[PDB]
């Protein structure tokens, strides 16, 4: 039944959600 740790993924990629957000913008040249 259980496989693992995986709702501790949510605890990294909960957080660098935002962390995603800003980088994309910097990332995205002149459109």
């Amino acid at each position: 039944s259980g496989s693992w740790l995986r709702d501790i993924w949510d605890w990294i990629c909960e957080v660098l959600s935002d962390f995603k957000t800003w980088l994309k913008a910097k990332l995205m040249p002149q459109l």
